[PDB]
């Protein structure tokens, strides 16, 4: 591991995210759109990809960045899904961007360097737009298969080739600031013909003016004889255009001043078929003929700003490519983002000068001519350099053949890493390499792939799907960023200084919209792709980790909810009642008590998590069919409750030691029960054995023990059916000094069910005598009032003396007396239960008293919290 | 409960789904895009319409058919989300379609009926389409309110003008189809003048001829002032093109043959400002001015394929309409789907008839010319009518105003019962209701909506909005239907006898694929705000039933994938191990062999779920804080062995006890443990009492007990750490009569990892002397070599007759020394545990001999299975 950063990261980044597109469609943009639009794409394009370069800085900040490439770090750090679908984007997108870089190449040796070097002409002005598309085919299919062949051999040579054209690239644009500059003082002589108000082409003619002076006489040019197909200058039988406009010749670079700034600082698109056209020249009206139009030079595509930000969204990509050597650096964690981000700035930097540049040296009849057919079949770009626009067309000709062998030689590259990691199927096959790695079927596979897209035999119609491509992958890796961030992923800690959700979240609103705009169809069947290839991935890795059944994504899905339910700290606020459920069992395998399933049903109505349990006497290892058999019952009586729950059987030689296994032991982690819900002991004078009722108090120990709320309705068997309405009656509360936290809130929770609707709550808490209650009334209904529950308070008490809750038999009656007379019509009751015993022998005697603390009353439901539980909402 | 079928569902929605498209702009639809394209556009929308009446009739068939409207169906059918996005959707769609009610409405009253009755007249031709446009709005206001008065005080008249309304459309209906079979005999005459190609406007001159004869003399007629500005026949300043051609009069009607229905077979589009043509006519070519096209008929806006479905698609609509009635119907599970089917039927064999009369009765012209602007001022739908067109422009008018009527008394309802469902907040407010229960502020609401929609003023420019907000509700109820479907969850058992997921997915697809080539930002638009409200809905669901946090929507996932679990039978094939881990804790409360811990991590890496648990001795009221501090540190020291999963301590009494309360306690329903890894017991002989021991074989036994397969591993603390690498070695993995099911899985599933994948596996199985296995090891190998998992394969053996495994002790030392001799250098063995022993007595002399079948080796790995375990890939 030794390795520098400008070395390691700088260098490869700025020698991939530079294109071609700079050399060939960036005059053009800036021609054809205007100054102030080519900026604003330009930074468009930069803001989505510094967004993308901000996330991928927090990928890479998190972890101890794995070695290999940069579909590892991503699938690391995002998970088997997410990888697999920006692999597959990426893949694809550096496969097409070699078969662009491949068509460039051929235009630039067969509109620039060789025009003889051609096979089938374009005789004719008829069937033009074929034999060049022709010609591109089929130097496109010979040039992949030669450097498919030139790949397969050897690739180091290539190694070496890359800083080679690196070097290429930078003297390029070296050269072209110096000429630049030299705009200044003297512009370098490339004259324009003008006819009337449009622009000829000088390419077929010599002499850009009407009549010339040879023999000592006035004799027409050869353009006279080209446009009018006459050689005597006495006929007038060709366009009266041309005999009503006059010729001038204008300068095609005029300098670098604020006037030709000025000039073309506005936009000016085109439809197709159109010329390209000045604006300051004083022109007359008059129709032609159609055997003039091809002596012209016309728009070879309709222009739009949409079209030209899909053209030119692929002179940006290239970001992921400073974490190839990533298993090289020396300090991971530091030098990708910096050295990423300062690449992105420096290019960003050298697009807004060089677009400026353009706009002040170059008029708008020189940028809007694609080909420069307007100047002598001389590439634009190469007008301005100093020594000669030579060194610009070797430099672009160098750099796009190189860019090719590096796309060609990456694709199979992380396309063998994709197969060898197996999460597809054939990818298996289409993985298997050679003796020393290097790909031996992939390869063949992307040169299909790329020869596909060459046989479409256009640059301008290949950039847009790469610009899909890449910008799916950008748009999941901004998403998952930030909904990994949002939702409290376990293992993602993004310990980056500058990073933020919001970043991610808006880059991936800004550029999705890019990718809409752009192209709404291409759009959507990469989305479908996309989601198709994530799917399929998740269902295989159902079927591999789990039981390989189309139940496996659900228990994925479980398992992933409650590792991401660790990370947070409980607990906060707004406390919510969670049940479990115990139950007797009778002697006959049969429930005793199923009134307490239907209460149990209608208190939470269906919401929450409720888990029934029960304990049956006697070994394991000779009951399980018992067991097996209780289970399944209880879980038919359980579904015609209309109750959704758990169920859990657990067999022992101890009961209360099977209830104490069971307060803590159901639920997985952080999955728990919040309450704990079990009967009153019935008859327990008639019962001569303590263990009728003794194991209750113990019960009550162990939630205490846990700080578990506790509720013990009694008289279960009078409270009602889930069938039998009610239209009037008052639920009284009894609230005491403490434990007001949910006495308010059970009959919130409670009321909304088809049974209680109709009731109102009768809060009507204790006035003790050392204190009146004029004004905590008043604050007690403003409480209520302020929250959506509210109901009529009321302050009343017979004596405060007495020393019931404050830490005590008269103390029972005392309230027993006032109770029975206040609240005997009341259809229920919720009361505080008071503590438990102090010592173990405290037992006995307890039971004599909350009995008759209850005596009398019909339907009562002591509470008891002994926990926390806050609440905030609503109550 | 007594309704009928045809009185119940069948008039209703027939009266709901025919509406105002039919009678102003389908003719127009036939005449601009022909025959066989206005037949393929009423088949794919009547498609997604039937599709989706399929999706609503299984939901229908499902459940008990809860009362009250529609909407209160799906929300129970397919939870509290997918109901409020299309209760939104769904009211949106009908608050539009009262405003292009509305507009229609004042369109009919304006051009047709009473032309006076204007407010801003467009006088010139200067600024002509906006004066219209103003009469629109102040038409359109002035009507809503009168409309929301009139719908404020009274509703019961409204009610009976419904059926008055669907009698008039039925009459209109008759009176059409009577014209078009009088239309046979003898047609009405309805002459339209035709200039050259093109088509003059009748409403302004009279006579449609060239020169006149009165006075005994001739005369120039109207249209010679009109269309020359030239009251003297001897004038030539005027256009060249009415020189140049001829005027005749064209039978507008000209019969129902052949020959007319080929004449407008075939789609003929037209671009905005362009003059409608007919076909077959002669006429010369020669320029014209800009003061005769005023005198002329124009298409107002541009026509396209997309357009027209666009504008076409709201004359389906309507369908959900059959359930308003939901809680009157004698059979709720029969009549519902029937009644919608035959419905859509008869409307799609009335719209098949009507479009081919239309093209088969009535020429290219007038059918392209909307308003009717070619043949007097007169609608031409009502030309073909048998008494008069006054009698369908009647029907109409009066059925838009009813269908207005009704849409602004039906959207405050579904509004006021989403606000009193209480899912969204602010709508509370927007909920409250009068004395009786209609509504008094959201009818505020769907009148300021409805006034924005009229803002618009124009017919042509609300219609996709209102297809925009339908189709998205449809398309989500087919998604949830395929969904719901295909993800096997409980409580949806749709049994209609003609139902398939696959039809709702295709109608998903195809009206999708509608919904995005009609318009894809307005599809864009309303696919965010519909994903928005449902987050929105499940973040407050989750706030509500959850401890309101954000790790709410956690819980109730988990939650919900443990219920989707349950339907499922359990089990298929392709076992696979889920792990449960027994520890001991030292006497300070510290692990004891953390190794154990990095053997099964590796064993899974990070697959499946592991559940480690541990047992404490004492009594729970009394140490808490012992069990809470050894949950902590376990937590703690799982996390450094890279291992992810759940912990769970109980405190018990009795240690073997709490063991096997842990057996079957952990875990949710479904989401179990299926196979137990416990650890060897070492120095049994040094210790005194059979406890340290005995416990063990008790495990065992319920390991037995539970059919759960168990794996104990002996000599743990020589079995390597996770970071000590391998780099040769051979698994020794000596299969034996039984359990060979997962014995040869193990090597494959412990391969993936970085220690041991340099090994191979080097399967020995037995070859008892009974029989040889020459066939049986190439039948093996074969087995092996089918499934991905191969590796080198044996047979030997020394002896056959001891009897081991068949159902004692010689045989253990003669097996053990095979296995020393030819397994001595592996670097792990698997070997297939014994049976427990036979009776209580037994274990003594069990735990005698079974560790020399572990004597001198190194590392073993013992397993038995003890239950089904069937296994199909890989394996
Ligand atoms: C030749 O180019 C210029 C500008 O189009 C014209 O030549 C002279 O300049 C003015 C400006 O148009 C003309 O109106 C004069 O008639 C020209 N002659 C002078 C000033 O002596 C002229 O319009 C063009 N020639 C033709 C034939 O159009
Ligand atoms: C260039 O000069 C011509 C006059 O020779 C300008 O006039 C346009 O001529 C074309 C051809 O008939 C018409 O279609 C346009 O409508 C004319 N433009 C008008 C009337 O404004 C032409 O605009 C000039 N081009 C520029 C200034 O870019
Ligand atoms: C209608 O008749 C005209 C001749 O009066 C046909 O000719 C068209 O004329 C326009 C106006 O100049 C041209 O733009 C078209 O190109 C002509 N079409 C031809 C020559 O085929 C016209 O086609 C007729 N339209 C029909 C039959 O639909
Ligand atoms: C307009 O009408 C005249 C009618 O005279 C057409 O002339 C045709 O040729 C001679 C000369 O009048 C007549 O015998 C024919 O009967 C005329 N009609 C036909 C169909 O041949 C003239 O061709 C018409 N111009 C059109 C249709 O553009
Ligand atoms: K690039
Ligand atoms: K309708």
């Amino acid at each position: 591991p030794s390795m520098g950063t400008l070395m390691g990261v700088y260098l490869p980044c700025l020698q991939n995210i530079f294109g071609v597109i700079l050399f060939l469609r960036l005059t053009w943009m800036v021609g054809t759109a205007g100054v102030l639009q080519a900026l604003l794409i330009v930074l468009i394009c930069c803001c989505c990809t510094l967004l993308t370069a901000i996330s991928m800085s927090a990928i890479a900040t998190n972890g101890v960045v794995p070695a290999g490439g940069s579909y590892f770090m991503i699938s690391r750090s995002l998970g088997p899904e997410f990888g697999g679908a920006v692999g597959l984007c990426f893949y694809l997108g550096t496969t097409f961007a070699a078969a662009m870089y491949i068509l460039g190449a051929i235009e630039i040796l067969l509109t620039y360097i060789a025009p003889p070097a051609a096979i089938f002409y374009p005789s004719g002005a008829h069937d033009t737009s074929n034999a060049t598309l022709n010609n591109m085919r089929v130097y496109g299919t010979i040039f992949l298969t030669f450097m498919t062949l030139v790949v397969f051999v050897g690739v180091k040579y290539v190694n070496k080739f890359a800083s080679l054209f690196l070097a290429c690239v930078i003297i390029s644009i070296l050269s072209i600031y110096a000429g630049g500059i030299k705009s200044i003082f003297d512009p370098p002589v490339f004259p324009v013909c003008m006819l009337g108000n449009r622009t000829l082409s000088r390419d077929q003619f010599d002499i850009c003016a009407k009549t010339a002076v040879v023999d000592n006489e006035t004799v027409a040019t050869q353009l006279w004889s080209f446009f009018c197909h006459s050689p005597n200058l006495t006929t007038d039988s060709c366009d009266p255009y041309f005999m009503l406009n006059n010729v001038t010749e204008i300068p095609g670079i005029p300098g670098a001043a604020a006037g030709v700034l000025q000039e073309n600082l506005w936009s000016a698109y085109l439809e197709k078929g159109d010329i390209v056209e000045k604006h300051g020249l004083p022109s007359a009206d008059a129709p032609s003929l159609k055997e003039s139009l091809p002596l012209y030079v016309v728009a070879d595509i309709a222009t739009s700003f949409t079209v030209l930000v899909g053209i030119f969204f692929p002179s940006v990509t290239g970001i992921m490519a400073g974490s190839n050597r990533s298993g090289d650096l020396r300090d991971a964690q530091k030098s990708i983002p910096v050295g990423t981000i300062l690449a992105i700035i420096t290019t960003s930097l050298v697009y807004f000068s060089s677009v400026v540049l353009f706009g002040a040296c170059i008029e708008g009849v020189v940028l809007r001519d694609k080909y420069g057919d307007g100047v002598s079949r001389n590439l634009v770009v190469g007008t301005l350099a100093w020594p000669s626009p030579w060194v610009i067309v070797i430099g672009s000709f160098f750099s796009t053949c190189g860019a090719g062998l590096q796309s060609l030689t990456g694709a199979p590259r992380l396309l063998q890493a994709i197969a060898k990691d197996n999460i597809i199927p054939f990818l298996r096959v289409f993985g298997h390499g050679k003796v020393n790695g290097e790909p031996t079927w992939a390869l063949l596979l992307t040169a299909l792939i790329a020869e596909l897209g060459i046989l479409i035999a256009s640059l301008d119609m290949v950039a847009p799907i790469l610009s899909m491509f890449f910008l799916m992958c950008y748009l999941f890796v901004n998403l998952a960023c930030a909904v990994q961030t949002l939702l409290r992923t376990p293992n993602w800690r993004p310990r980056f200084k500058y990073y933020h959700w919001a970043l991610s979240f808006l880059g991936m609103s800004l550029c999705l919209a890019l990718m809409f705009v752009s192209s709404w169809y291409y759009a959507l069947v990469a989305m479908l792709i996309a989601g198709m290839i994530y799917k399929y991935i998740e269902y295989q890795g159902a079927e591999k980790e789990w039981g390989d059944g189309i139940r496996g994504l659900s228990l994925s899905a479980a398992r992933y909810a409650l590792l991401r339910l660790e990370e947070g700290p409980p607990h906060t606020k707004n406390w919510r009642p969670q049940l479990l459920v115990l139950l007797k069992l009778d002697e006959d395998l049969h429930v005793k008590y199923p009134r307490l399933l239907t209460f149990a049903s209608q208190l939470k109505a269906g919401k929450g998590l409720t888990i029934v349990g029960s304990v049956i006497q006697g070994s394991f290892l000779e009951s399980y069919g018992e067991a097996q058999a209780a289970e399944q019952t209880i879980k038919n009586m359980m579904e015609i409750e209309k109750v959704k729950g758990f169920c859990q059987v657990v067999v022992a030689s101890k009961v209360r030691e099977g209830l104490a296994h069971l307060i803590q032991s159901c639920g997985l982690g952080g999955m728990r029960h919040n309450s704990v819900v079990l009967g009153w002991p019935y008859g327990w004078r008639q019962s001569e054995d303590p263990r009728a009722w003794k194991t209750f108090i113990d019960t009550v120990r162990c939630t205490t023990a846990a700080h578990l709320a506790l509720l013990v309705p009694k008289n279960i068997a009078f409270y009602p059916s889930n069938h039998e309405r009610y239209l009037e009656g008052h639920i009284d509360v009894w609230w005491i000094v403490h434990d007001g936290g949910m006495l308010m809130l059970l009959p919130f929770l409670l009321r909304q069910h088809k049974v209680w609707r109709k009731c109102r709550m009768r809060i009507f808490t204790v006035a003790q005598m050392d204190d009146n209650s004029i004004q905590m009334k008043k604050d007690l209904a403003v409480f209520l009032y302020h929250l959506r529950l509210e109901a009529e308070v009321e302050v009343v008490e017979m004596h405060n003396s007495d020393i019931s809750a404050y830490t005590r038999m008269h103390t029972a009656v005392k309230l027993n007396e006032v109770i029975v007379t206040r609240s005997h019509d009341a259809r229920l009751v919720l009361l505080n239960m008071p503590g438990p015993p102090r010592n173990s022998e405290g037992d006995e005697n307890y039971m004599e008293f909350l009995e008759v603390l209850t005596e009398g009353l019909e339907r009562v439901l002591l509470v008891r919290g002994g926990g926390r539980e806050v609440i905030t909402i609503y109550s």
